[PDB]
């Protein structure tokens, strides 16, 4: 079998994206941030505590005829932005992109942080890192992929996010009509749960590659590049006045500048992010001062290749025995 959904971002920034996911009996579609860079399928629900729902689209297991609670499973999960939710399980028929998985275990939110309550575009999270990662108790529960792997055409997924537009996510086939050039694969090393791969440098615009191993994962959960320090101020010292301010909380720069480049090794291939990719908008409505798309990881204490990095290419996430990720240009 095979899935194939569009990915739309949520504003003008690309902040996140968003993807339709049916849910139950009959469906029920939610919009979820499609998460490599977590393991729990959660969603805003009729058990959603009121005061912290507005304008979700909520799942109400008791209108779906195949939903089951899982007695016993609780859930509760904190993200690297201070975000969290928690609540109870239900397994019910899950399906993206025409791709179908039965018995799907179904976090439904009894509560979740500000952040998410703020953010009425965003109905829950898939996640899409390894199921290690899954936060239900006592019971861990598989992700989707993890449920599909057997039945796919090919044990891959693969993101396509657009800049400033919708892109796509697909199960159990490589599109050899979305990228240009080959698909170059790299080690992964799952021993944190994560995407986790090690990119071979970097170069700013024009300038020569620098050679290094920058160990990080791959996360379509997080929307910006966060790498090490010193490669960051190399970055943003070709830009005229950027710096980093304790106040805003990294680096910054003036709306007026045009910025450069930066690309990334996977192995002897080069990625390459155009400048406007990099560009966050004001600081605060009316600003002239920007953020910046390439932050540092410095007390993160993981290097995290964003959507900044991911939308600049096709990738593929291969679930084979021994995954792998590939990277192209498109």
């Amino acid at each position: 079998s095979t899935g194939s959904a569009t990915t739309t971002p949520i504003d003008s920034l690309d902040d996140a994206y968003i993807t339709p996911v049916q849910i139950g009996t009959p469906a029920q579609t939610l919009n979820l941030d499609f998460d490599t860079g977590s393991s729990d399928l959660w969603v805003f629900s009729s058990e959603t505590t009121a005061s912290e729902v507005d304008g979700q689209t909520i799942y109400t297991p008791s209108k779906s005829t195949t939903a089951k609670l899982l007695s016993g499973a609780t859930w509760s999960i904190s993200y690297g932005d201070g975000s969290s939710s928690s609540g109870d399980v239900y397994t019910d028929t899950v399906s993206v992109g025409g791709l179908t998985v039965t018995g799907q275990a179904v976090e439904s939110a009894k509560k979740v942080s500000s952040s998410f309550t703020e953010d009425s575009t965003i109905d829950g999270l898939l996640g899409l890192a390894f199921s290690t990662l899954n936060t239900v108790s006592p019971t861990q529960q598989k992700t989707f992929f993890d449920n599909a792997k057997a039945s796919l055409d090919s044990p891959v997924f693969t993101a396509d996010l657009g800049y400033h537009a919708p892109g796509t996510y697909n199960f159990g086939f490589i599109d050899t009509t979305a990228y240009t050039g080959s698909i170059t694969y790299t080690a992964v090393s799952t021993k944190q749960g994560f995407w986790e791969w090690t990119s071979t440098g970097y170069a700013v615009g024009s300038g020569t590659f620098k050679s290094t191993s920058i160990d990080g994962i791959a996360d379509t959960g997080t929307t910006l590049l966060y790498l090490p320090a010193t490669v960051v101020s190399a970055y943003w010292a070709q830009v005229s006045g950027a710096k980093s301010s304790s106040s805003v909380g990294g680096y910054v720069f003036p709306c007026s500048a045009t910025l450069p480049s930066f690309t990334f090794g996977v192995g002897s291939a080069r990625i390459v992010i155009p400048g406007d990719y990099i560009d966050f908008g004001p600081i605060s409505t009316g600003s002239s001062s920007c953020f910046g798309g390439i932050q540092s990881s410095a007390g993160i204490g993981i290097n995290i290749f964003g959507d900044v990095a991911l939308k600049a290419a096709f990738v593929v996430f291969n679930g084979a025995t021994t995954p792998t990720l590939g990277f192209a240009s498109k």
